[PDB]
């Protein structure tokens, strides 16, 4: 399914993120549009809290809110999980402890509705300290450069991720997120399972100023490396 796949992500793809999340007993929606580059791995997007305030800060979603957007250099090419599971997508799930606090559990599908690339997804909070980093609003409002440790799961025709996100704090401290990552294909179709590499992953954060919703403006570089 690569050859299609890779077709898919040649030019500029429009982008639906829709977030339906529960965190202590907190319900929200998020919902963020734009649009990926995978050839040069950007993406843009634009994210609402359509139900009020976000419950929990912006940054701490972020890889919650689509690894298809990948720049895949040519030598790597048969290592491109992400896209080889194109159009029918993927099931994209996490575990995200948050040291010393919460844990999000995420289900999502990331599929093609038409022309548009959707990323649809459920997420649970649960054990968040009510004065925490997280509930208090205490992680500043941008975003370190991460690697993504991608390992093939055979077992489940699929992929495994393991990642921790640095997240700056308020008082100049870390808040550490232990991403478990596992990504399993909807389709019948044949799949590329990749030998071990990384995403090298950047993330811009800004704030529209025309924008009286909660909202995050999002630019996001990915490169796959770790392979010669
Ligand atoms: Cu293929």
């Amino acid at each position: 399914g690569h050859k299609r796949g890779e077709q898919l992500f040649t030019g500029v793809v429009p982008i639906l993120v829709e977030l339906d999340g529960d965190v202590n007993g907190h319900r929200f929606s998020v919902r963020g549009e734009g649009e990926g580059d995978a050839t040069n791995g950007r993406l843009t997007l634009r994210f609402i809290c359509t139900t009020g305030r976000l419950p929990v800060p912006w940054p701490t979603l972020v890889t919650t809110l689509v690894q298809c957007f990948s720049r895949y250099p040519d030598h790597m090419r048969r290592h491109d999980f992400f896209k080889s599971a194109m159009p029918e997508g993927y099931v994209q799930e996490r575990t995200i402890s948050f040291r010393d606090d919460g844990t999000y559990r995420t289900r999502a599908v990331v599929r093609f509705e038409g022309n548009t690339l959707v990323n649809r997804i459920e997420l649970r909070g649960t054990n968040f300290r009510e004065d925490g980093n997280i509930l208090g609003h205490r992680l500043e409002y941008n975003y370190n450069s991460h690697n993504v440790y991608i390992t093939a799961d055979r077992q489940r025709n699929g992929i495994r991720a393991n990642f921790t996100i640095r997240h700056n704090v308020e008082d100049g401290s870390v808040q550490l997120a232990n991403h478990y990552q596992q990504n399993t294909p909807i389709g019948n179709g044949p799949v590329l399972l990749p030998d071990d590499h990384y995403l090298s992953t950047q993330t811009a954060l800004s704030r529209d100023p025309n924008e009286r919703r909660d909202h995050m403006v999002l630019l996001e570089f990915v490169t796959a490396a770790g392979i010669t």
